[PDB]
Order: C-alpha cells, then sequence, then structure tokens
C-alpha cells in the first residue's frame, strides 16, 4: 500500500478480497487450529485441515474453538482422490523409482497429500513447520510441487520493518536468504536478487532497488569473497534487465546518500536500497536477527521464495500470530501469481 | 552521542587515574592537535607529537591552543635516541631484508618513530589515521610492536551501543572481527573472541560472555561452515579456559533467555551474550552497520586488538571528539597490557 509499514494489514485485506484454499497438513497442531480458528472468523482463507475427521473435530472441540464447523478436513487415510493422487505421484517418482506399494504408503503422509493436493489444483497454497523439522516439509514441496521455472533452490526473505523510516519504504527491507542456502553459488545468489525483487514488486508493493552486499564496494577491497558477489550482479542483471540490481557495495553505501555518492557514483541503488542480498546464510541469519533485537526492527518471515506454488514453512517456535500471518501472506503469493 | 556517553566518561575517568604516554605521529594535524589540547587540559594522557619543534610550536600558536605548551615534542630528523631507534628496528626487520640503510630511511617516518618509541618503553600506546592511510599506519605497528602473546593476528571491534538496553550491557555489546580478516580461520577466529572478551573487560568493563555467531545452534544446522565455528569456539577455550565462550549459537539465541532455553540448554552463554563473534568480515562489516543504521545504534570504533601495545587508526574524515575517545580507549588499552 501507500505507506510500507501498513502492510502486514495490507496482505490481510488482499487475501479476505480475492478467497483463497490453504491446506495446513498439521491438522491436529494446536497453534495451527488456533490460526485457523481466527483466520476463518476473519473470512481471509479457506482452510483444508489434514487429519482423521472425527480426531480433528474433537481436538478443535477440546480447544473450544468456534469458527471451526465449515472448514474443510480431508482423511489421509480415506478421500474421494487418493487413488488419483497416488497415481501422480508415481508418474512424478517413476524415473527415481517408486512402487506402487511405498506410494500408497507416502500418499498417507499429510505433507506428501498436502503437496498433492496443491499440484492437483484442489488447493493455492500449503503451510507447515509448526511441528515438523524444515527437512520434512521442503522434502515432499521439492519432490512434488518443485521449484519455479529457472529456479535450481528456494530461498527465505524477511520482511524488515525497521524504526529508520528514512530507508526503504517507510523503515520497510526485503533481505534475503535468512533461511535455506548456506553458501549460495554465484549463480544461487543473482536466483536470490531476482526472486527477492519480484517477492518484493508482488508481495510488498515495493519499487526494488536490489542491493547485492559484500564488505568491499566497487572494488574497494578486492577478494574471492567480493569477486562471487560481483558475479552474482552481473548475472542477477543478465536474468532480469528490468530490475534495478548493483554491487558489490558494502551496507552503508547500500542506504547512505553520502557514502554512496563517493563510493558509488551515478549507482541506480546504492544510497536509496530496499532489498538487501547477503553473499551466505551466516549473513542473512545473523543480520535480520541483530536489526530485529538490537534495532527493534519487526520482522515478518521467513517468506519462501522459488517454489512453482506457494509453500511457507514455519519454525516450531511460532506464535499464533506468525501463523496467521504467514497464511495471508501465502494466500498473497497465490493471488499475485494468478493475476500475472 | 546520548547512548555512548556513560561509558565513555568512564573510559575517560580511568586513563585520568592512570595516565599513559600516547604518541601522536600527526603532530601538524589541526584536528589532532585540538583533540591533543583538550585530552591535555583534561590530564588525560600524556601527549607526544612527532614533528620539527619550532613547526609544532607554530602551527600550535597559529591555531591559538593554550594547553600544549608542556606537550612533548620529538623531531624525527634530531634527537637523542635516534642510533639507538634505527639499531632497533634493525634487530627487529634485519632477517626479513631490512638493511642499515633502509633502517636510517625509515626512523626518520613519523609513523615507523612512533612505533619504535612504543616498542623502546618511551610511550604506551599510538594513535594516527587522521592525515594516513589505515595500510600505512597499520604497517610499521605490526612490523615493530607486533601481536600480544598468543596472538599471530589482529582485528577489530565496534562498541555497539544500541537502543535495545534490554541486550548486552544497557544496550551495549562488543562486535568484531568486523574491520581485518575477511575469512578467520577456526584458530583466528578463536582469537578473535579471546581479544574481544579481554577488550570488553578493559575498555567497557564487561564480564564477557562471548557468542561464537553461526546460522546454527548446537548442531542444528551442520555445515563446513558450522564446524569452522565449532573449532574455534573449542580453540578460544583452550586459549582462555577462565573466559565464558559458547558455540556455535544463533543470534537468537545469543540474546534471547526463550530462545536459548529451547536451543542451546545449559549454555554459559546462550541468552546473555555481550560480545559477538562473527564468522567471516562479511558478516561483521554488513551486520554492525546495518544494526548502526537500521537500528539507530552508535558504533565507535574500529578499535584495534591483538598488538602487544595498542596502536588505533582513526578515519580520515573523523571528528576532534572520534580523536579524545580513541585516545582515551588506547589509554585504557595500554592500562590492560601492563597487567
Amino acid at each position: 500500500g501507500p505507506l510500507g509499514s501498513d502492510l502486514i494489514q495490507d496482505v490481510i485485506r488482499r487475501a479476505q478480497e480475492n478467497k483463497q484454499r490453504i491446506v495446513l497438513p498439521e491438522g491436529l497442531e494446536p497453534r495451527t487450529l488456533e490460526a485457523a480458528d481466527r483466520l476463518m472468523a476473519d473470512k481471509v482463507v479457506n482452510i483444508i485441515l489434514i487429519g482423521n475427521v472425527d480426531s480433528v473435530k474433537a481436538k478443535v472441540a477440546e480447544l473450544g474453538l468456534k469458527n471451526l464447523d465449515e472448514a474443510v478436513i480431508i482423511d489421509p487415510n480415506n478421500h474421494p482422490k487418493k487413488q488419483q493422487y497416488t497415481d501422480l505421484l508415481l508418474q512424478i517418482r517413476q524415473k527415481k523409482g517408486l512402487t506402487p506399494e511405498k506410494a500408497a504408503e507416502l500418499v498417507e503422509n499429510p505433507l506428501y497429500l498436502g503437496c498433492l493436493i496443491v499440484k492437483s489444483g484442489d488447493a493455492d497454497g500449503l503451510i507447515a513447520g509448526a511441528q515438523n523439522t524444515t527437512g520434512d516439509v521442503l522434502r515432499p514441496a521439492l519432490q512434488v510441487i518443485k521449484t519455479a521455472p529457472g529456479m535450481t533452490s528456494v530461498s527465505g526473505t524477511f520482511l524488515l520493518f525497521t524504526k529508520a523510516k528514512e530507508y526503504g519504504k517507510d523503515g520497510l527491507l526485503l533481505v534475503a536468504d535468512c533461511a535455506v542456502i548456506p553458501n549460495p553459488t554465484a549463480d544461487e545468489l543473482a536466483q536470490i536478487a531476482v526472486a527477492t525483487a519480484r517477492t518484493a514488486k508482488a508481495i510488498a508493493d515495493i519499487e526494488p532497488r536490489v542491493a547485492m552486499l559484500s564488505f568491499s564496494t566497487k572494488g574497494s577491497a578486492k577478494h574471492e569473497m567480493t569477486d562471487k558477489v560481483v558475479e552474482a550482479t552481473r548475472m542477477a542483471q543478465e536474468m532480469a534487465p528490468d530490475l534495478l540490481i548493483d554491487g558489490e557495495m558494502q551496507a552503508d553505501a547500500a542506504l547512505v546518500e553520502r557514502v554512496a555518492a563517493l563510493k558509488a557514483p551515478g549507482s541506480n541503488v546504492a544510497g536509496k536500497a530496499n532489498v538487501l542480498v547477503f553473499p551466505t546464510l551466516e549473513v542473512g541469519n545473523i543480520a535480520y536477527k541483530l536489526v530485529e533485537r538490537l534495532g527493534h526492527a519487526e520482522a515478518v518471515g521467513p517468506i519462501l521464495q522459488g517454489m512453482a506454488a506457494p509453500v511457507n514453512d514455519l519454525s516450531r517456535g511460532c506464535s499464533v500470530e506468525d501463523i496467521y500471518r504467514m497464511v495471508a501472506i501465502t494466500a498473497n503469493q497465490a493471488i499475485a501469481a494468478k493475476e500475472q
């Protein structure tokens, strides 16, 4: 929306105006059910819960939730599309090797079923990870839904709502990769830059100005590490000639006009960056957390980028609000994909 | 700024209570002379200025400074210890290929002379860089003064005065290495941890809780990069078994008790960190700058650590206050080096 600080409210509203179907494989997980209850009450999405119908209904009753009577519940052991989904899974895993017998096992795994629902067009997005490892969430996602065209990996971005309104869009920047890839290749780093810029435009209403960060600015501190960022910058520009991407540059050159004017003259990014691309996961994971904690920024994420259809992974330590927000964001990813 | 001011007053007081000799090789640089004037008025340190005596006196008179009459001024071209210092430089560097001829050239260089004064024990520390490159300041420092016992490398730390008083010491943490080493070895990273902990005690009166940072916490995300931090943690503990150092851990595990309880139970650091050790310069240089800019934190530094006697390097764009502060910090480092 017009102010970057109001983005979460805008995300919720956008979801409400165009209701999407979101699958929650963790249909008995309490925080997930609490979130689903509020989401359904607020008309944000149409919820699909995975689990034994009697078990799920009993859990809803046990937690005292009142807004989930009209939620779709699908039992992985018994539902109308079970054989169809089994055959689809076999088709996908035919070359790598999957027998009918163990396809029949896997289709009853809620995480696999969830991905097959989305892949089949019977839902618009999936969220899990409140009671599953990231690895266990991502494995069926990458096996069944897969990465989007051109993308060889997925990455995680955060909305960083900072108290420095003079930077980004009223203090908001997107930053990546903060979750997935330990040490991106130049090619992987270029993918991250393009994906994060696309996410920024599509979901956050930001006109991207993408800074490829380094301890060097435009050859000030040459090093093999610096070379990787330089190459990633060139590769990202080739991938997406429409985007404003520049690098390599230090964090102060990215944000501060005075510094940019000296260290990166004429740059279309330096001094007004609103998307920060970190060279490694050590940088990404440490830096966003320190900006959050030491800077009192609000960090919303991780938002997964590069999947062929919207899949997000929650922290196992997530709050109910975290789930509510990430479901709304998942819906916005789906809406964006449909409008483009 | 307001965030830094109380600790900085403590640094100044500690300097005043145990006066050290600080060499200023840039004895004609105006900001340096303004700083030296206030430092001498406040009895923070004993200043040694390097330059032609008549040139320095003329400059002081031109600027109208009134507190520098008793400052020691040493002319590199003409002073009674010139031969002694030349021979010391040769003793240190002759095996590295320094000739007597070239030693006699270098002793006339104020940065080399300054380092030779310190190395001789005729001063306690040195600051420069208002009108010299970092490279030119550090070269004689590393050649002549060299690294402290157990250190074979130096690093740059910042006092990061954050607006999050619930973390570190009323919002203050020391963070390193933010300046020097692109990709520390496990050994170099261990040295950073120990050096930064010692700097934290010496300068900030902090009881160190040192977090060796990673994208992993205690084996949550195993990787070659994670392995390096794990090894650095073990090596740091071996170097200084007295210090409270733990890792590998994520930044949230370092700072947040609730997260520490889940991800690093029983840690002697997690949830209480006041010193953050970054695994690479990409991490260090990006992270402190983003906390400064996006977080409105005040970053005082870089402070160079690991030297046998303190040498610090100012920005060429530094303020008078920057110089005053860094001299006081250098003095506190000198006090620590003498213990």
